[PDB]
């Protein structure tokens, strides 16, 4: 694996690289929610046994979100951090240094909404998208009030929390829920994480309408939940997209993070989605 | 199907576009033998039931070498017909007018030739080859001292037919070797043919050797006929390329012609090819 750094217009952006291109093939490359990193975010799935026998036959870019890279410096107080549609800008630049002309692009939470965003700007650079989590929605006032009105009694990592699982999960505190409450609320960069958490809900509609102009041209994998945070905005947004080309992954008992919980059916998912691509996987 | 000119600094090339383009996939390209057209030379095996299931994920662009294109008139007397590499120069021109920037090529003889050279020159261009009968070795003094005599008691169509068809087919005289001596025979445009055909007379070297830096980059599918004219030249051909990225499917039964005698079981291994790049047929 190779740490790389690109100068943009809006700061630098970390990624690493994995495996080996393969001819004529796109990259994955994956871009991570608040409050993780690639590795927080991806290992358990990228890593699993399975996964590891599709992506020998790709190349993989893992984007860390600034901030978020290991050994990222803290940013200073009152720093203007990129919007999500500045982090989504950042993209062609990671692609232009690597060379790379094509990718699938595989996103959790605000990394999906930034792989979304990346898609309808470059829409002949992406080939397929895999979608966990997207909220592709602006906060309305009622939305804005709640979050306030909740953020008055709970902790900047408590939302980012509440964000990232289900309150039925944060109750319930399993094994996996107290690794990432220690990670989250313990996090050396955790004034970078907020910025990154302030970024996302200040978020813009991504605008999908069923019918075209705003559209996205290229089979998309949607990936939810049952009963988890975004299930209703995934849902909504699978009535937006060309059913002819979308796929629609509602997993049950895989809570707020599918790709942490059941890596095992989210790659046999992936499987079936390149195949329906034309790639043999 | 939309049949193309377009001006080369060697003169003007048709080509006829079937099908619609596959999002990321290369078109599939051929260049017919001498003495045929891309019809006479491709249509058994593209229009083979077979054939069409597999080929309705891409686009195809058939070549017919200047002055084989429908209605093409008699180059003038002392013309200047293009080598086999500036033919080989045109298809940079095709592929520009047709923004098409991939390919996997299919050719036959004079056209495998000319898709090596090509591939060779453009090699980013190329996702794979399937060459049939392909013969990479100029002539030398013995060859040129044969075929002079040969020369002096066949006609120009006789040894057309020598080149694409066995002695043995030619004697046996099915009802498929009838109708190609009569295509040939009495083409109207022989004249042409002839240019051509002295083209590929005086093709040079074509230089593989097993370890760079003169080889094929991508899959190669080399295909002949069992006791064929050709059979010796392709045999030498796949000892001189890489053995991890070349197949060869030497047919028994199927003759000088195997893309005419044999479409079926070459459209099964073109699958086959296809599914080894990494594209599911
Ligand atoms: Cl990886
Ligand atoms: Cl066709």
């Amino acid at each position: 694996a190779k740490t790389h750094s690109v100068e943009t217009p809006y700061g630098s952006v970390t990624f690493t690289v994995y495996g080996t291109p393969y001819p004529y093939r796109p990259a994955i490359l994956t871009y991570h929610d608040v409050g993780l990193n690639y590795k927080s975010c991806f290992q358990p799935l990228f890593q699993f046994e399975d996964m590891q026998e599709i992506i020998q036959n790709f190349v993989r870019v893992h984007v860390d979100a600034p901030g978020m890279e290991e050994g990222a410096p803290v940013f200073p107080l009152g720093y203007q951090y990129p919007s999500l549609d500045q982090l989504a800008d950042m993209i062609p630049c990671v692609l232009q240094y690597l060379n790379f002309s094509t990718i699938i692009g595989v996103g959790v939470g605000a990394g999906a909404y930034i792989l979304a965003r990346y898609a309808l700007n470059h829409p002949d650079t992406v080939e397929g998208l895999v979608l966990i989590n997207i909220d592709p929605n602006a906060k309305g006032w009622m939305d804005w009030a709640a979050h306030k009105l909740t953020g008055l009694t709970s902790s900047i990592p408590e939302m980012i929390l509440g964000h990232l699982f289900s309150q039925e999960e944060l109750s319930g505190n399993s094994e996996l829920i107290q690794k990432y409450r220690n990670i989250i609320t313990h996090a050396p960069n955790l004034d970078n994480i907020e910025l990154y958490w302030n970024s996302y809900n200040n978020r813009r509609d991504l605008n999908f309408e069923r019918g075209g102009d705003i559209t996205l041209r290229c089979p998309v994998m949607l990936v939810v939940g049952d009963q988890a945070p975004h299930e209703d905005a995934v849902v909504e947004c699978n009535s937006k997209l060309d059913p002819t080309q979308t796929s629609f992954l509602k997993m049950a008992d895989s809570g707020g993070q599918p790709q942490l919980t059941q890596p095992g059916k989210l790659t046999e998912a992936f499987k079936y989605f390149l195949q329906g691509m034309g790639y043999m996987a």
